[PDB]
């Protein structure tokens, strides 16, 4: 199925998930496409930050839900 990601200057990116799918997977497909570390990625869905090991069943995430990228870089 499909959802959309929205980065924080409003670029889509569309994803191809099953709701078996963990927010860890999520960020993979994420860092397929845009190339950031999964570590510096945060998704949000409904003003909940997203848990890495969680589903998204888990969050009741269904086909053409839109969630938020905010990045958190590591320090250097
Ligand atoms: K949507
Ligand atoms: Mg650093
Ligand atoms: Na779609
Ligand atoms: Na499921
Ligand atoms: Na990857
Ligand atoms: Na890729
Ligand atoms: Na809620
Ligand atoms: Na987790
Ligand atoms: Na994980
Ligand atoms: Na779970
Ligand atoms: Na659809
Ligand atoms: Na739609």
């Amino acid at each position: 199925m499909q959802i959309f990601v929205k980065t924080l200057t409003g670029k889509t990116i569309t994803l191809e998930v099953e709701p078996s799918d963990t927010i860890e997977n999520v960020k993979a497909k994420i860092q397929d496409k845009e190339g950031i570390p999964p570590d510096e990625q945060r998704l949000i869905f409904a003003g909940k930050q997203l848990e890495d090991g969680r589903t998204l069943s888990d969050y009741n995430i269904q086909k053409e839900s839109t969630l938020h990228l905010v990045l958190r870089l590591r320090g250097g």
